[PDB]
């Protein structure tokens, strides 16, 4: 067979090797089809319908460019038609293992209805990977294209989930280390689905963004670090690599943490919680498995998509009534209503065993006004937000290298106060939101008091509209002025 | 009750009106969020991931911005606020009658499932906007913001769906007759519908277009013309919108009538055909109706989406197995052949009468080849397609009327002599693609000497790759050298 | 030493070799600076103020795009680095020739100042490279990277004018005939010049450009016709190539020929020719050239740019007087009065022998309307303009060979009546447009009687604004009826 | 007199006042149409072509946009067409006093060529706007359209230029105190020219922008404050705000104050400050001026843009060699050598005076290394870079006021805490460059010793190749390791 060309709207026409094909045209990855990128954010974004499939073409298109350009730079780090192959199924691959509305699932829902077990996306995508290898029988199709299915296998494993476990892999030894931090870089986390996201996520959301991943890939060579082969920027882009940090960052405020999509998330995720024990998924030999439980068997989690959403919307089983009023309660669009955001001070950060006890703080409160109405904890929904660089308290450009115009294969690293001033002095940060689960003008009153007066008593950040919703509240806090 | 800002990534940051809002947030509206834009298209162009409720959206926003800039230069037409309400809603309701995979629906499925029928999703959309405002009370809410719920109802519904019935319209008077032509022009076919689904297919599918809208509106007028007061053009523009319809056909042979994605719509439209009969929707008061009856319910009519299509996929039920492997056969990229392209020659033209006894036409050829296989018409799929102007055999531009700088409002005709010799002659025009069922390498070029000869045989144009694919058959045909 | 990165908005980041670099950093190729594309164009369209120095940078790119393209589908057509390097540079240097203002230059002012020459930018784009070359010392660089003087200078020159003189070209033999129909395609227009021109003058004039030029370059083959090796396009694609000039015909009439721009440029060529006698350019050895003699010696060519205009306008000396005035005649915006437009009917061409005699067939009508005030052939301007499709009266597409899917080396012929009913018939036309260069309200009111009142009497077209702008006049025609 | 409308790459179709298109069609205001917008950055981003007045253009309809749009959400405010009508013109003639390559002229030049005056182009747009009103009798014109020339006049240049001089301004009154934030916000930078210099430049430089005015627009009200009618932001917009404040900084470190770019505008400077006394240019009745004295009159300066670099460039005197050559090395691209940037720390900050003392200790200092060649002080170039976020050492959203919304007329505060941690902390900063005069392989090798040397012993920061451009000096230094 020959290569297909396909028009993508943000990279153009990319095309496929007939492997590739292959591994496309599976039920496994055409699941892709059905999960969308931003989950909640397509109730708030009407442009972002856009679903993972197009995504993971993009990121296989990239991890084939990138590897290309180095190849070509580079002819001295023996790059064949078969590492080029593996990255590029890494790429497409990488994916695989999302849930109904992506990061709603792994990040809200499993941990509530499962929080024994340890998931994430990237397990899921190795398992999906496996199952989808062996289902469709791509292994003969790897040889005939020059693969060894045994080492290669291996390796795109690694490449999308890191070590399966001095050198730790054992699909490509360490002078094609390189080719390791191009899918999914765990060591700063500068890689090529990121690259695609940006460009993605904006085109659709109505944003625009501001990084030049191909610039990047013009000045990218492989260099020699501490003994293996790493990718080392140009030192002149440093500026950019902070840019496009800071620019995840942006996508993150404006559009991936937005209050409504996020509580949108969670109103989503309570009606999969009232609905996990009545919806019936069929998986292995026709045993029978749950939406909490699908991500035990890949046959059945194959048949686990968006849909379930509108399963449980067009029910008519007397079970469901409890999920579906609140998916019906999306429609009408009466969501829960948003009180405030605000900060943690100091060295306090709001740790997970805690989050179930906040509305019982919140509820408590100590406010001395006309309580016209009382909230009680369950009135309340208060969500934690982790906003860091991809490395939780630590800068990731501490760990890229570098080099120079003068000497292109002598490696160097570059400090922050090489770069500017400007910059900032911290990369983590916490964000709280509360919400009510009344929506009448009385309970948003009282709602509001209970959650500043709850902020002054926690010694928090002074919420904005502070002086406003609470004005018989705020000056009890002295350093608020 | 206050303005709502959304951003959409084709107009930006649009407000809609408390009472577009209140329209918005209703099942029969949100129910758009769940039929694809562009149908089988997703299955060739990745991007095209956009639904009917977006492109809804903004069609709703261009009416606003046609008849506000009208009414801005114009004081003299007194177009009240209220006249821009009834537009606005028309424009936000003209789309809420598609049915599964948009142009699937009313174009393949019911014709085929109901030929007694006459369907069309204008009328659905008539339906369904009755149903939406009488489910959820929202004529109060219209008195509420100056409206007469009796009158505009009435202009919405002749706004969409042209006159129920001199002036067959009842919901506006003569001297208003411009407003007629904003949401769905039935004189011309210029109408914000197709200025929003350029832009945003061509967003969307990585395709770009030529035609600017802004420039239109901003040399648009209201002329007297026969009586009545009527959009008018500037003259100078005639060129552009010759553009506009010939941008039009350019959409419709890259991506709206794609071959494979035409085939994809084909064989889903066959799952459907052949699952009608054991899937039931839930409808009014608890009565069952199915895929080709949903139409005749509202209620019901609002579940029936693009999610249908997963429901099939997802049955473990065997009266479901032969509609559920076709769709399968979707997933493992297995579709029915393409064999060629051809066109009737002189001016015969094929009847929607005759689409069903063709096969056979093309099965009872007779090629002088040495072959290895016989065909059935079962065997064969033939697709004709219409590619006009809009007005089949006419030209919309003679029905365009125009004003010069001098004279302002002075409405005049331009004829196609006075632009250009450059334009084309004809306006209509039929394509035929035949695909073969059999896939096998033999099959395919018995159904090749068939399709050839049979070109041959009615005399039609001789497929592009005649010479090729068919060397043997070519040349009987004198007229083809 | 190494290549050079330069950032283009339209191409994004592009790679210069060293030699590339070498002939760009020279007075003559820098000189291209200071020359706009467009010429009066930005005067229109203020976007416009893109240069020749960057279309050039972008022809080169596309050439070095498809070259390299060819090169990696079919190593069997043996396509080295110094083809590649050959070809970038015709690509960069097929501008060197455009005088001040572009196409203002070498298409109305040298007509008109040097009637007896035949004169084109091409032939001053060889003669200036010859001149670059010599004058920098860049053949002992080309040598160093592994050129050939001799043949490849030769093989340049070829590829930008043609041969210089049964195979007529001597830089390259038949086996690389592909390699003369990339820069500049004197077989059928279809270039990388256009490519780039589209897409840049698109991104700076406002208006979308509807070509995909890296869709056609995935699709390109070279294919064995008639006895020699061409560049094909795949069958699919011929519709795609009618609506590429389609597009350069919509650039045309909207901008490239708009009347005001073409106006701007008459009275700029009108200030060229009375200030040609009073300003001398140092050219060769110290001799003297003027404007209109610059041409001739390349010393003084290379200072013959845009610049001209502002010493014109800043002049002091009484001599230039004249032209001084108008060109602040077009700084207060005072232009030559746009009276209409029409255009031949039947079989009547306008031969260019006939153009100076067409004011004054103008000012010899007898319009029966009371006039006021008698104007003069000395008061009119017709302007002719040829629109065509690059090749006269044929169809450039029954010049580009194709190939089919099952055969990728066998190229073939599609015709017209394959493609499309929808398309033109013909390929030429020619309009004329009437200026009167008395600017009040009464003279323009004559004009418009004389303008019409000549149509008529030419059996011309009406034009679009006849009944209007000459009311008593257009009821006499009776074809007009 | 009618409408003009105007096709803007960047705004689309713009409309044109016939005042406005009477003030844009004088040669004051046409004069821009000759002056790049980033001057030497032309010959770094080869995009950067676009000249001034398009710039204005962009300037008028935005400034108009958010006057009308204020108007339009709050009535209460009585805003006239007189209003709107001088808020556009103030729009369209920020810009009018520019100088040949923009800041390059007024922020290089005249110091060194004229340092005892206090020269900013913020006076010449008011001197000339002045001029273009009296030269071309403009006020009744004003008077026809329903302007008050005396008051208005006034309030256009105060607009322009801030208090001619407790409530400063006599232009307009208290109640209308907004309408002076809008061309040019004197308190903290947020204005109209910023949003369509990031547009423009973004759209030709190559490099996209992440800041959208059209959502602060949609989101702007007008709040009181202190006795003032101020425009307020919504609160939950800051974050925006200070990201525009970013885009900024990144457009200069990317672009604006490019190493390459800056050099060609310090050489530029330098041929203009070798040839201002050889060359007269023609002012107030005959009188003669020079480059740097043309200031003092504006029929002169009138005359005074780019084509100077031309007219230096091509002149034969010998009394231009001096001046000649430089530009000639341009051409060649033989520019003075960069060899490294650095940054001062804690409260070290370079004056503006030792900005004459640096060259002098560079070469002054002693690196104990093999030097083929000594370097005195006229053999460097140091250029010392201010960056900051407009307010040098202040944060400007601590001077913005927001509106909350429960309660839109109240304008409150916001401090930094109150947004996120990962802020700068700083807000202004110093960046140090250095380049070498002599471009030889030897003087650049020492020139990079001196400069590490003088890094060293003055305790910078280490050049970020310090330890592969100087290996035997940066181990010497033990705060760099
Ligand atoms: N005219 C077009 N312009 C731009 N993109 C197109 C056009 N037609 C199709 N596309 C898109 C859709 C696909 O994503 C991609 C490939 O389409 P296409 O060339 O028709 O492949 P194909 O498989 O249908 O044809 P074939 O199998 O005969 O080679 O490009
Ligand atoms: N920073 C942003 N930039 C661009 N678009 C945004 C941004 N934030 C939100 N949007 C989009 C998402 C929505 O489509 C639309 C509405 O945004 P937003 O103002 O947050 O609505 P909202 O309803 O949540 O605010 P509120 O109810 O408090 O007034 O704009
Ligand atoms: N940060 C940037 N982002 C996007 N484009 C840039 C950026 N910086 C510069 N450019 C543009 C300007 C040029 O046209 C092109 C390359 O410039 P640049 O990389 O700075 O080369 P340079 O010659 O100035 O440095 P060097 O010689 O050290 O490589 O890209
Ligand atoms: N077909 C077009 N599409 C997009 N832009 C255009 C088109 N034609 C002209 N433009 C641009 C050029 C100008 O900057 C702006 C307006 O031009 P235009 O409408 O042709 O003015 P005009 O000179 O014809 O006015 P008038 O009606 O008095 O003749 O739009
Ligand atoms: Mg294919
Ligand atoms: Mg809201
Ligand atoms: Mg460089
Ligand atoms: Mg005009």
């Amino acid at each position: 067979d020959t290569m297909k060309v396909i028009n993508d709207p943000i990279h153009g026409h990319i095309e496929l090797h007939p492997l590739l094909v292959r591994i496309i045209d599976t039920p496994q990855f055409q699941r892709l089809r059905y999960i969308k990128q931003l989950g909640g954010g397509y109730y708030v974004f009407p442009g972002a319908s856009h679903n993972r499939f197009e995504h993971s073409l993009g990121v296989g298109y990239l991890a084939g460019c990138l590897v290309h350009a180095l190849g070509e730079k580079q002819p001295e780090l023996q790059i064949s038609e078969r590492d080029v192959l593996c990255v590029q199924i890494a790429g497409l691959c990488r994916n695989l293992g999302h849930g109904p509305f992506s990061h709603m699932f792994d990040g809200r829902f499993i941990p509530l209805a499962r929080p024994e077990v340890k998931w994430t996306h990237e397990q899921g995508s190795v398992m999906m990977f496996e199952h989808l290898i062996n289902s469709n029988g791509i292994k003969p199709v790897m040889e005939q294209y020059g693969l060894i299915p045994e080492e290669d296998i291996c390796f795109i494993k690694e490449q999308i989930v890191g070590p399966l476990e001095l050198w730790p892999y054992k699909g490509r030894p360490e002078n094609k280390s390189f080719l390791y931090e191009i899918v999914s870089n765990k060591r700063n986390g500068i890689d090529v689905d990121k690259w695609d996201y940006f460009a993605r996520d904006c085109h659709h959301l109505g944003i625009q963004n501001n990084f030049d991943y191909k610039r990047f890939i013009k000045f990218a060579r492989v260099c020699e670090v501490d003994n293996e082969l790493r990718i080392c920027a140009r030192d002149k882009e440093v500026g950019n690599l902070y840019d496009m940090f800071h620019t995840r960052n942006s996508l993150h405020r404006r559009a991936y943490q937005h209050k409504v999509g996020n509580i949108i998330d969670t109103m989503i995720t309570d009606a999969f919680l009232k609905a996990d024990d009545y919806i019936e998924i069929t998986g292995a030999g026709g045993k029978k498995y749950r939406i909490s439980t699908a991500i035990d068997d890949m046959e059945a989690y194959t048949k686990l998509t968006d849909n379930i959403f509108l399963e449980i919307l067009y029910s008519t089983d007397p079970k469901l009534k409890d999920a579906r009023e609140i998916l019906k309660q999306i429609e009408y669009r009466n969501l829960f209503k948003y009180v405030g955001e605000t900060q943690p001070t100091g060295q306090i950060k709001i740790k997970r065993e805690d989050y179930e006890s906040l509305p019982k703080e919140v509820a408590s409160a100590k406010p001395k006004v006309l309580l016209d109405v009382k909230l009680k904890a369950e009135d309340f929904i208060v969500d934690v937000i982790n906003m860091d660089y991809g490395m939780q308290e630590k800068n990731p450009i501490d760990h890229v290298s570098f080099y120079c115009k003068t000497a292109p294969n002598r490696a160097i690293r570059i400090t922050k106060n090489q770069v500017s001033q400007l910059l900032p002095e911290k990369f983590a940060e916490q964000l709280i939101r509360v919400y009510c689960k009344k929506v009448d003008r009385k309970s948003l009153y009282a709602a509001r008091q209970y959650f500043v007066q709850w902020c002054a008593d926690r010694n928090f950040t002074k919420p904005q509209d502070g002086d406003v919703i609470a004005p018989l509240i705020t000056p009890q806090k002295k350093e608020w002025n």
